C-alpha cells in the first residue's frame, strides 16, 4: 500500500496549462526557503524549474509513465523524459 510522498519519489506532476511533466520531490537544503504547508518542492526534469504543489497534482512514475512519457513538443520536456529515465537523483544544479 501506498505510503505519503517523500523526497527523492518520481512523478509526472501538473500544472495548470502545461502537460503532466516528469518531475521529483526535493529535498530542503538546509539553509533553504520552506514549501507552504502541505505542499513539496517539486523539480521539473528538461526545464530544472522547481514549484511547490500538493498531492492532488502528483502522479507516481512508475504507474503514469505508460501514459505520460511520451515526446512534447514543449521546451525541456524530452531533456526531462532523459533525466527522470536516466540520472534521476542527480544534481542539475
Amino acid at each position: 500500500m501506498p505510503h505519503a510522498f517523500k523526497p527523492g519519489d518520481l512523478v509526472f506532476a501538473k500544472m495548470k496549462g502545461y502537460p503532466h511533466w516528469p518531475a521529483r520531490i526535493d529535498d530542503i537544503a538546509d539553509g533553504a526557503v520552506k514549501p507552504p504547508p502541505n505542499k513539496y518542492p517539486i523539480f521539473f526534469f528538461g526545464t530544472h524549474e522547481t514549484a511547490f504543489l500538493g498531492p492532488k497534482d502528483l502522479f507516481p512514475y512508475d504507474k503514469s509513465k505508460d501514459k505520460y512519457g511520451k515526446p512534447n513538443k514543449r521546451k525541456g520536456f524530452n531533456e526531462g523524459l532523459w533525466e527522470i529515465q536516466n540520472n534521476p537523483h542527480a544534481s542539475y544544479s
